[PDB]
């Protein structure tokens, strides 16, 4: 009776959700880019570019890092509920491995 | 222009390492084959040092 998952679940405790950024998935990209940030303010790298364009990256990360998407938080707290539905009745049951 | 040193510096450093085959070619896989080729020559080889 037990369904293991890749990334970890969270219940939820409202039933009218909405954008929140506390979960792994988001914390992934937000490091994503700010690796990405700190790898364009190289000293080897900046150089490199002109003024405008080291702008228009900085500004570009950061609307991606602040992008307003609920994939993260429905793979985190809705997904598990679907798949845990789902996988009673189906033609072949799950078989998993740690 | 301070954009042309940035774009001079730009080109240099995407120039620096670019990924190209040909020194690891000379240095492991030329000498082979010209040691190959050379001993069946209608001209064997003349050297100095």
């Amino acid at each position: 009776e037990v369904l293991l998952l890749p990334i970890d679940h969270q219940p939820a405790n409202v039933t009218t959700p909405t954008l929140d950024f506390t979960n792994e998935l988001t914390n992934w990209r937000a490091r994503v880019c700010e690796l990405m940030k700190n790898l364009v303010d190289n000293q080897r790298y900046q150089p490199g570019w002109t003024q405008s364009l080291v702008s228009s990256m900085r500004g570009t990360l950061g609307k991606l890092k602040l992008i307003k998407s609920m994939t993260p938080m429905y793979l985190q707290q809705l997904a598990p509920v679907e798949l845990a539905v789902i996988a009673p009745m189906l033609p072949f049951p799950p078989f998993q491995v740690p």
